[PDB]
C-alpha cells in the first residue's frame, strides 16, 4: 500500500452506539456533547434502530482534523461503557469503514453492504 | 453515573502497533516509516515478535504526547493497512487506561490485564 498525508480526510464521524440497556447513558453523553462544545458540533439524530452500515442504535457527531485530539481525547475519557465507531471521511466510504475504523472501546462487524 | 474529565487529565499516549508473522513485514515497513516521518523523535520500543505485558498480540510500541495525537493517529488511520493498532491515554491509572480507556485503529482485542 502507499502512504496518504492527513489531507486526504475531509472531516471525521464518530457513531455513538448503544441499546436499549445504554439508552440512558447515551443520551446522557448526547446532552453532555451538546453542553460541552455549546452546540458547535454537527450531531445527528439519535437512531434507536440499526441505521446504514450501523449494527447498533447510534448518533452521528461530524468534526474536522483540527478538532480530533480534543474531541477523541475527550471522548476516550468520558464514553463510559459505550462504545463508538469513528471513521475518517476521505470521499470513498466504503475504504473508509472498511479500512480506517477506529473504536473507542471494542470493534463491530459493520453492516459494509449498505456502502 | 459517569464524573466528567477534561483532556488536560492525559499526560501522554501510547501506541503498540499489533502483528503476528503472517504481517511482520508490513510492521516492519510502518516502523520505518513512522522512524522517518517523524525523523527519530517518537519514542519506540522493541520489535517484539512475541506478546509482551498485557499485549496478546506481537507488538511494538510509540509513546507520544497530546499535542502529537492528531498528526500521528490521523496518519496511523489511513496508513495502518492490516495492522491492528492499540491505542491509551496515560492518566495515572494503568488499569482503567488500558481497560476503559482503550482505542483501537482496526479491531478490537481481549487484554491480559492481569499482566499489568
Amino acid at each position: 500500500m502507499t502512504f496518504r498525508d492527513t489531507s486526504a480526510i475531509a472531516s471525521w464521524h464518530a457513531h455513538v452506539y448503544f441499546d436499549a440497556s445504554s439508552r440512558d447513558a447515551a443520551w446522557t453523553l448526547r446532552e453532555q456533547i451538546e453542553a460541552h462544545w455549546s452546540g458547535k458540533l454537527q450531531l445527528g439524530r439519535f437512531h434507536e434502530r440499526p441505521v446504514g452500515p450501523h449494527p447498533m442504535w447510534s448518533y452521528q457527531l461530524a468534526f474536522t482534523q483540527e478538532q480530533f485530539a480534543d474531541l477523541v481525547g475527550w471522548l476516550t475519557l468520558n464514553h463510559g461503557a459505550l462504545d463508538i465507531f469513528l471513521h475518517p471521511n476521505t470521499g470513498d466510504a466504503l475504504r473508509d469503514h472498511r479500512d480506517a475504523a477506529v473504536w473507542i472501546g471494542h470493534s463491530h462487524e459493520l453492516v459494509l453492504s449498505a456502502l
